[PDB]
């Protein structure tokens, strides 16, 4: 599969500073339609999911690359959350690892969020794919 859809919590806003490729938007990937395909990430790029009410989350999964494009990962990129109750600063919860996967259980302290984002810490020589985005709730 080039893509693993999921029903994710409805987002109020989804922003990215990464130019996408035709029919491969970040909204498409979040909404279960098809994989995200972005041009080369740059230092400082973000991809953000904003929620209109506090959102309880249990696990986050961002799968970068896919079988046909194994290079097209998020490198040197963090997953951060903006807690619902706290100031306007995101906190890092995960990194894209040696498999290009950012996946883990969210600690309880960071689990009630206003936003989830990816933030890129270095330029990449490759395009980027998200083939799985799963914001798992306790429901």
């Amino acid at each position: 599969q080039s893509y693993f859809p999921h029903q994710n919590p409805p987002a109020q806003k989804i922003t990215t500073t990464i130019e996408d490729y035709y029919q491969h938007s970040i909204q498409n990937a979040y909404e279960g339609i098809d994989f995200f395909w972005g041009k080369k990430p740059k230092k400082g790029d973000t991809l953000e999911f904003w929620y209109g009410r506090p959102l309880q989350i249990k696990r986050v999964t961002f799968r970068s690359g896919n079988a046909e494009h194994i290079t097209d990962q998020f490198y040197n990129t963090v997953v951060e959350v903006l807690p619902a109750f706290g100031d306007n600063n995101f906190t890092t919860i995960l990194h894209f690892d040696e498999f290009g996967l950012a996946d883990g259980d969210v600690e309880e302290e960071f689990s009630l969020v206003k936003a989830i984002r990816l933030r890129v810490n270095a330029d990449s020589k490759y395009w980027v794919i998200l083939s799985e985005i799963y914001i798992q709730t306790p429901d």
